[PDB]
């Protein structure tokens, strides 16, 4: 089984399996049941920005959401990565849809990975081409004619569909920790777009971190946002 | 009086105002006397590094010091920057001898701020001119041959003396908070050489946040570490 | 006098100093007659983005302007920049209005410089503040309550006036050559709005690098950009 | 045969193909017969820096190399490289040696790509790890226990030897260049070690781009510098 850390934009409440009975923002730690969550007051149809921060000295994950004029969101979690991810990782997004649905479309992600013992990886895309060379697309997800990431499918017409996951993960493995290293921090930020007809959306978006040779778990799919074999 | 975050390099144990019985980094939040301290394993003569994070979502305000090859000391203290300090600051070193004296030299010096509402400021320094007029020099402070910064008074000779206050503030105020902003993020980096003939080396280093006008405050001499003007 | 360089991106063609005969982008080293210029298509009401850079290795300076949609326009201009300026600089934009007139609104600004002998300065406005702190406001130059920087005049109604001068430079000098330097470079973006209710609109704006003392000629109006005491 | 551009710090005059009869730093399109060289004052024994860069719109790749203390060498060519490579490219280094030898160490490699239509590639190593994820290492490439990248083979004792050609790819493929695009840049700096026992060293070491299925191309060893099939 993949090692997983995310961050979880979480549409869709499923009550049975932690989840607070609201759409929320949670820190996932090798498990879908989220280590510490937040009210998320989503909408539909705005664009969306997350922000993601950690250090290795401070020890403390944080994300925010936030939409323009509204109030922002934030969760944090204190946690050793070191204790939980293997030294090297690839980054990634992930969402998914199940019996609810929406569009999950990535408008923007860039990420930055600093390890000194200074060692950095820096990415960011405002368009993604049709074709990614550093980008390996999982499951359903492409992008399209806009250049934005489509994780989970859609019709051109507009229109979501079900039952659906993909990810995207940064071509280059990352490595996050070392043995000699004083300080490790990873920053990341993305932008989405989450537009549903449904009056209750699902399932949502996720920004994550695993074993370099991370796949989509199969019954990952809806709640479990492609991360996850089961809800453990 | 001013208003003052710092993160201080303390060589020299101070008791009677709060010190712990040793060398140690501190996190001070308006006062000399630190809110959270960790042990310092001085090795006078040798190049140290310190870094030191914060982030307004996560709320940690953290440092690291290190010299290449021992093992390394790290300090935190959760606070809310906007409830302390000015939306706009100038950020500095000081440093300050007293009975007891030290070299204070500082090699290098970066700096990175963000404010998201995305606004940034970046600076890095590893050669110091002979006319920095991106810095403001307080008290003793200079720049050498050597393309060093010196915070505290060295004769000709390179012996250092006592009773010596200095600091540089980067010429740009910055910017750290505004009412609209969703994160405001920080991080500095400086490597320092500490060189003694004291057999207990004193006072220390800081790296300071402070509002824009900050000065030297007189009597801010020695334990104070050119940042207070008392010992509250 | 000051020593100026800067790119213009000049919209009003005064044929009887130098100009073409049409809108354009051009170079200016120490004087408004141009070194190198290129026509430019401008669009009123559009934003436009312009990027330039310059590295002490290549000697040349160049600069595209842009509109999203249209094509581009570009333009350089060999010099060795260390035998035009001095060592130490500031960097700023300008714009007037003369007889004719145009709104001249920067939404956006950012500066990287590089100096290895690595000492580097890196600033980037999205969101202008209400007092920004870190810039020189010169002349007619203001912020406005949407978060632009006003170079010129424009009315409560958003109606610009003629006879405006304005300038803004980053409050931090930059070192962008000393003698033991191995190379130096620097990148500048800025993006900007121009609307005018005249079928000439005038008279333009500038990115520009001068001695740090730098300040807005007398008659420096109009077609002289807010950068020279006269036409030579 | 892959298509190739390449600054090339030659070591080794092979003035049967092209080289000037001295140690020279060129500039290589699509053939080891550089378009454009200059005289570089070797240093065996001493660390030298090499920067490198161009951008779409001055068109103009230019490197320099220097030593701590010395005079600097620089060399540049006028060239659109979107005319010359492919959209998607893999950046690295090269090295060989032939009948005569050297060390070709490489302490640290930066690169920067950017494409506004702003996307981004930043990386940055000043140790290699001995299991180089985010390195693809081709021929005798391998990383030390100091965390040099050895691009062609040495004894631990400290011998090199002949025959040996080494590359080190970045793992992920970069876009340099796209129809929507109106600027395109990169920037690289690496620092190196030759040492030599013969009083004639060879062959050399080059930063390289590539399309991205690059390879050491057979019988491309000694003067070659693994990137040519042959001296066309
Ligand atoms: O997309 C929303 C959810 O849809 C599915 O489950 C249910 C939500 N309401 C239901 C009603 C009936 C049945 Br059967 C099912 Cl599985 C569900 C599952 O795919 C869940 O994992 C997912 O979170
Ligand atoms: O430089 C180290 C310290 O030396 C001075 O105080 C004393 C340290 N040991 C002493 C012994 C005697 C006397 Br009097 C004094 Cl003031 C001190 C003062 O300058 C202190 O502020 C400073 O921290
Ligand atoms: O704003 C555009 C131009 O208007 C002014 O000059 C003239 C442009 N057309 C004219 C027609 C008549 C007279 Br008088 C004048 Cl000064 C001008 C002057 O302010 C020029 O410097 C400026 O470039
Ligand atoms: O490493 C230096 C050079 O050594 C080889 O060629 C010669 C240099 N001097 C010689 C003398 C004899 C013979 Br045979 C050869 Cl191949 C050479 C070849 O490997 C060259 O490609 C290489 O540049
Ligand atoms: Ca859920
Ligand atoms: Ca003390
Ligand atoms: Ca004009
Ligand atoms: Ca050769
Ligand atoms: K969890
Ligand atoms: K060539
Ligand atoms: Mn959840
Ligand atoms: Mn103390
Ligand atoms: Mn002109
Ligand atoms: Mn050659």
């Amino acid at each position: 089984a993949d090692t997983i850390v995310a961050v979880e934009l979480d549409s869709y409440p499923n009550t049975d399996i932690g989840d607070p009975n609201y759409p929320h923002i949670g820190i996932d730690i090798k498990s879908i049941r989220s280590k510490s969550t937040a009210r998320w007051n989503m909408q539909t149809g705005k664009v969306g920005t997350v922000h993601i921060s950690y250090n290795s000295v401070a020890k403390r994950l944080s994300a925010v959401v936030s939409y323009s004029g509204s109030s922002s969101t934030t969760v944090s979690y204190d946690v050793d990565l070191n204790n939980v991810l293997p030294e090297w990782v690839r980054v990634g997004l992930s969402a998914t849809t199940g019996l609810y649905k929406e569009t999950n479309t990535i408008l923007s992600w860039s990420f930055t990975s600093k390890l000194k013992t200074e060692n950095s990886l820096h990415f960011s895309f405002h368009k993604f081409s049709q074709n990614p060379k550093d980008l390996i697309l999982q499951g359903d997800a492409f992008t399209d004619s806009d250049g934005n990431l489509q994780l989970t499918k859609v019709s051109s017409s507009g229109d979501p569909q079900g039952s659906s996951v993909g990810r995207a993960l940064f071509y280059a493995p990352v490595h996050i920790w070392e043995k000699s290293a004083v300080v490790a921090s990873f920053d990341a930020t993305f932008t989405f777009l989450i537009k549903s007809p449904d009056r209750e959306p699902a399932d949502g978006i996720t920004f994550f971190i695993a074993n370099t040779d991370t796949s989509i778990p199969s019954g990952s799919g809806g709640r479990l946002l492609g991360l996850f074999p089961d809800a453990n």
